[PDB]
Order: C-alpha cells, then sequence, then structure tokens
C-alpha cells in the first residue's frame, strides 16, 4: 500500500502507475501535450506535465511513476512558471492566428495558451509560408508555421503502421518532420491513411482540400453535383457539432446536404452493396475454380499502397472490384445518366470520406472511362463539418430527411462496412447465398467483429470449410505476414483494413481530445452507430438491396460478367 499526497490530500493506493495517470484517475488537473499512445517525445520532452514532487524537484508526470511516501504539488508558482516558460517557447516558432485556422475550435494548443496565458517572447510571423507548406501530396499537407515538434505523428505513425513513413528530418541543420529525404508523401513507401494528422495536437498535418472542386462545381451552373457519403460519416461527423460520441445523425446529414445545394443525395454504402455483389461473386467463382487463393480486400486505399510498396506479389491476389467509391463513382456516370437523362459529362460526383487516402485513390489516373472521372471530389468528414458550419446551417437542430433512393438505399451488410470485420460479415451473408443457391436466415457473423488485430475464423459454404482473416490495421498485416501466420494455414478470404479499427478511426475523421480518447473507446462507439443500423434494416443482404438490385437487372446484368466485369473492375499490377 502506497501512502501519497497531493495538493495537501492524501491517498491510498495499490496501483504501479503514473503520476499522470493516477491524476486523471481521482479528478486532478495536470495537463499535457507530448504524452500519446502511451509515449513523450523521448528526444524533447515538452514538460507541459511538469509537477512537484517535494525531495526531488520538477518531474514530468506523463513517465514518473507514484512511490510511497510521494509529496506532490500540481500547481506551485514555480511549477507553473515551469509550464508557462515552455508555452511561451513553442508560441515564438508558432504562427499565432488563429482566425482562419482549420483547427481553431478544436486545438490541444490554444487551450495550453490560454490556460496559462502563454505569450511568445517574439512573436513568430512568417511573411513567407511556401517554405514551410508542403502540398504535393494528394492526401496529406504539412503547415510548419504550426509544427510543435512535439513528435505525436511519427510516434503515431509507426505505431500504427508500423512504415515510420514519418518521419525527424535535418532541413538545413534544424528539425522539421516530413517524409523520407523529404519527398512527396505520396511517393515514399507512405499509405497516406491519416493517422499522423489524427494523432496531431494542432493544424500541422491537414487533409489535403478539394473544397475548391467542390464550391467550383456548386457555382457551375451545367454541372449536376452529387454527393454521397461514406458509412463512419454518419457515425462520427456530429461530435464536431458539440453532439457527443455514438450519434447517428444521418437524416441530419441528408438535410444539411441539400441545404448546401447538391442536387443529388446518394449514399457510398449503395456503392458497398455494389462491392460486395461483385466480390461476392467472385469469391464463390474462385471457389468453383480452386482458387487463386486467398483472395484479399481491396476497398481500403491505404492496404493497396500497402500491398504494392511493401507486398507487389499479392497484387494479383486482390479483389477486382472496385472500392465502394469507386464503383459508386462509375455507375453515376453510366447507370445513373441512364435513369435521369443527365449528360455524362456534366455529372460532378462527390464522396465525402472519413479517410484522406481516399482522395490519393479518385486521383488515380486510370479510375475513369472516356475521360470521366470515377469520383471528381473527394472531402473528409471534417470538410464537410466546416462546410456546413460556414453555411451557418444549425446541424444539431436539422430536421431528418432521406436519400435519393436510385443510388442511396443500401442493406444493413453495406452499412457495416465502416468498421473492421465489416467488408468480411458482408461479404459472407452474400457469398454464402450464392454459393448454395438458398436464401439463409442465419447471417451475423460476429467472430469476425471487434477490435483484436487478428481475426481469424472458419466458415462453411456448400458443404466445405474455408480459411478467412481479418487484418485489424496496417501494423497488424506486417505481423500477420512476417510472423508466417500467413502460411500457417490455407486462407481464402482476406480483409485488410490500414486503420485500426476499420473506417470509424479513419484519418480524415474528427480529431478527439487526448483526454477523451481515454474516457470513451472512439472504435466501438463510433462503429456501435453501424451494427445499430444494421440490425433494425429491413434488407441485411448486399443482394437484397431493392434499388441495387433494378439496377443490375435493368442496366448492368450480371455481377461478375458482362457489363459488370468491363465497368466495375480494377487490377493492380
Ligand atoms: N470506398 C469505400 Fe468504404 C465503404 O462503403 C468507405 O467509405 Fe470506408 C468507410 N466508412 C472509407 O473511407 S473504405 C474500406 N472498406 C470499409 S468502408
Ligand atoms: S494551430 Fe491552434 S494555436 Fe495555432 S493558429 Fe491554429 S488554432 Fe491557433
Ligand atoms: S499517412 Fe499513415 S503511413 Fe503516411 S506518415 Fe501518416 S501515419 Fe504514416
Ligand atoms: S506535425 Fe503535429 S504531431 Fe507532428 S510534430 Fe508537428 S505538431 Fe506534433
Ligand atoms: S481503413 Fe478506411 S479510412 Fe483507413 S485508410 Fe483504409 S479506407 Fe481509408
Ligand atoms: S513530457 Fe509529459 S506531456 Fe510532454
Amino acid at each position: 500500500m502506497k501512502t501519497i499526497i497531493i495538493n495537501g490530500v492524501q491517498f491510498n493506493t495499490d496501483e504501479d502507475t503514473t503520476i499522470l495517470k493516477f491524476a486523471r484517475d481521482n479528478n486532478i488537473d495536470i495537463s499535457a501535450l507530448c504524452f500519446l499512445n502511451n509515449c513523450n517525445n523521448d528526444i524533447n520532452k515538452c514538460e507541459i506535465c511538469t509537477v512537484e514532487v517535494e525531495g526531488t524537484g520538477l518531474v514530468t508526470a506523463c513517465d514518473t511513476l507514484i512511490e510511497d511516501g510521494m509529496i506532490i504539488n500540481t500547481n506551485s508558482d514555480a511549477v507553473n512558471e515551469k509550464i508557462k516558460s515552455r508555452i511561451s517557447q513553442l508560441l515564438d516558432i508558432h504562427e499565432f492566428k488563429c482566425g482562419p485556422c482549420n483547427r481553431r475550435e478544436n486545438c490541444e494548443f490554444l487551450k495550453l495558451v490560454i490556460k496559462y496565458k502563454a505569450r511568445a517572447s517574439k512573436p513568430f510571423l512568417p511573411k513567407d509560408k511556401t517554405e514551410y507548406v508542403d502540398e504535393r501530396s494528394k492526401s496529406l499537407t504539412v503547415d510548419r508555421t504550426k509544427c510543435l515538434l512535439c513528435g505525436r505523428c511519427v510516434n503515431a505513425c509507426g505505431k500504427n503502421t508500423e512504415t515510420y513513413a514519418m518521419k525527424f528530418l535535418n532541413k538545413n541543420g534544424k528539425t522539421i518532420i516530413g517524409a523520407e529525404d523529404e519527398k512527396c508523401f505520396d511517393d515514399t513507401n507512405c499509405l497516406l491513411c491519416g493517422q499522423c494528422i489524427i494523432a496531431c495536437p494542432v493544424a500541422a498535418l491537414s487533409e489535403k482540400s478539394h473544397m475548391d472542386r467542390v464550391k467550383n462545381a456548386l457555382n457551375a451552373p451545367e454541372k449536376h453535383v452529387i454527393v454521397a457519403m461514406a458509412p463512419s460519416v454518419r457515425a462520427s461527423i456530429g461530435e464536431l457539432f458539440n453532439m457527443g460520441f455514438g450519434v447517428d445523425v444521418t437524416g441530419k446529414i441528408y438535410t444539411a446536404l441539400r441545404q448546401l445545394g447538391f442536387d443529388k443525395i446518394f449514399d457510398i454504402n449503395f456503392g458497398a452493396d455494389m462491392t460486395i455483389m461483385e466480390e461476392a461473386t467472385e469469391l464463390v467463382q474462385r471457389i468453383e475454380n480452386n482458387g487463386p487463393f486467398p483472395m484479399f480486400t481491396s476497398c481500403c486505399p491505404g492496404w493497396v499502397r500497402q500491398a504494392e510498396n511493401y507486398y507487389p506479389e499479392l497484387l494479383n491476389n486482390l479483389s477486382s472490384a472496385k472500392s465502394p467509391q469507386q464503383i459508386f463513382g462509375t455507375a453515376s456516370k453510366t447507370y445513373y445518366p441512364s435513369i435521369s437523362g443527365l449528360d455524362p459529362k456534366n455529372v460532378f460526383t462527390v464522396t465525402v470520406m472519413p479517410c484522406t487516402s481516399k482522395k490519393f485513390e479518385a486521383d488515380r489516373p486510370q479510375m475513369e472511362k472516356d475521360g470521366l472521372r470515377d469520383i471528381d471530389a473527394v472531402i473528409t468528414t471534417r470538410e464537410l463539418a466546416k462546410m456546413i458550419k460556414d453555411a451557418k446551417i444549425p446541424f444539431a437542430k436539422l430536421e431528418d430527411s432521406e436519400a435519393d433512393p436510385a443510388m442511396g438505399e443500401y442493406s444493413g451488410a453495406g452499412a457495416i462496412f465502416g468498421a473492421t470485420g465489416g467488408v468480411m460479415e458482408a461479404a459472407l451473408r452474400s457469398a454464402k447465398d450464392f454459393a448454395e443457391n438458398a436464401e439463409l436466415e442465419d447471417i451475423e457473423y460476429k467472430q469476425v467483429r471487434g477490435l483484436n488485430g487478428i481475426k481469424e475464423a472458419e466458415v462453411e459454404i456448400n458443404n466445405n470449410k474455408y480459411n478467412v482473416a481479418v487484418i485489424n490495421g496496417a501494423s497488424n498485416l506486417f505481423k500477420f505476414m512476417k510472423s508466417g501466420m500467413i502460411n500457417e494455414k490455407q486462407y481464402h478470404f482476406i480483409e485488410v483494413m490500414a486503420c485500426h479499427g476499420g473506417c470509424v478511426n479513419g484519418g480524415g475523421q474528427p480529431h478527439v481530445n487526448p483526454k477523451d480518447l481515454e474516457k470513451v473507446d472512439i472504435k466501438k462507439v463510433r462503429a456501435s452507430v453501424l451494427y445499430n443500423q444494421d440490425e433494425h434494416l429491413s434488407k441485411r443482404k448486399s443482394h437484397e438491396n431493392t434499388a441495387l438490385v433494378k439496377m443490375y437487372q435493368n442496366y448492368f446484368g450480371k455481377p461478375g460478367e458482362g457489363r459488370a466485369h468491363e465497368i466495375l473492375h480494377f487490377k493492380y499490377k
């Protein structure tokens, strides 16, 4: 038993924990900055978590263990001046202009500046930001006028992907962060997954903006601008409107998009059901053809880049079905004109994604046909939130509306795509019906759900056993391959998501304050919205989507052949 005194209050505990963790468990106020994902910035600790231990002096609470007999003061004059001096030194390298800043509303640094009334010794006012900004990437951007050199992005890249694509660099004899050799991120092994963005406490790292494309398209009188949102968006964007976590705001989004002036309100979950139609058909074909095995999902751009950069020998095993975004986009320029009369060249297709890598995918040169892009613009959940706020739309008080059904209806199988294992479960629901020529009532595959890094299961399809795996995070793909687990069984179907937890934890998602991250399981609570929708939807199999079956019946024909094969597929070499 340890007896500790903190600000003159005695505590008795048996835990082996840091001062910071004990304080947070006991409603004691200690600030922190560089401590994230259980690590601080080892090569320059920010020391914002400074506390006083009588008899020892100032220590960093984030990595100092509590000991019996400790007497801790967290708010003494010496502690305060220490922290305020460190924030002051950060202001000296920080362009403090929150007005036009894209983190103005939820910035960790602004909060600390206000809390400690910190003041620069010399305001940082660069006149040429071109040497500080890197906008070369199709997915990520760097603004080093905001960078605190807290190392959170470098540590989060290593933890989440194990690529170490985000590095410390020496530019002109001083320290920056960036890609290898300061190249454009796209030209390195970087996955463009944006987990570095999610870890950034300020506006230093951001998504590559597509707001110019959307604004210009909405302003062009001849353009018919369609919009369709990813599964994860309806489970997360409410966080940026003070609505809390785990709120289903699907109907509010549809209304907001209409008020923004979009001409048609569809949904990427419709494209998810399309992807299942092609991919589940493909899986049954590989079963009939005895291979090739395994088939990998191909809907995650971060995983595709991981395969391209690290495992190119696996590219031919990726499912040929386009991702829900790109398969939706292809149909928006072909099927949708056939039921509307629109000139296909005048259709402008915008998606809202919880993902930065989707911008790279939509901009791939071959993701077009007859000169028409599958997808013309991709905006993140964060981008849509700012678009709604800039238009002064009272999102939290909007009435519910519905999507336009022709490419907007979706089944419960498409609805769960945004969670790790969702693509697997959705695919199996259709694959089993396809292969057994039956309509099975049992459709729930809970063995592939949850936040385990690697999830494996044996499934029975048409009186034979098959091995499936769900890889939850790019770092677990490396583990799955390097450990030899890939060879320990004959796998037949493998889902890979680059982001831990699936797209609900994507790099385009709302930032979450580090304290909130310790109090709520963001990955689980966001995903629970999607599984809740699947539970209450009248159609829970992709091939039972009534608007989808009308589209295949009246336009595309049979999945995996004929017209669907020419147009809805994509292979990587
Ligand atoms: N394309 C596509 Fe996907 C779908 O449907 C999204 O939109 Fe995902 C989400 N949410 C994202 O980003 S991508 C990977 N597969 C799972 S979900
Ligand atoms: S990063 Fe934060 S402190 Fe800096 S300008 Fe933006 S909102 Fe203000
Ligand atoms: S986008 Fe992903 S892979 Fe690239 S540096 Fe950021 S965290 Fe690492
Ligand atoms: S880019 Fe963001 S997370 Fe990375 S060191 Fe700079 S402030 Fe920290
Ligand atoms: S898991 Fe989802 S959000 Fe993350 S990189 Fe893949 S598609 Fe994008
Ligand atoms: S040294 Fe503790 S939060 Fe940075």
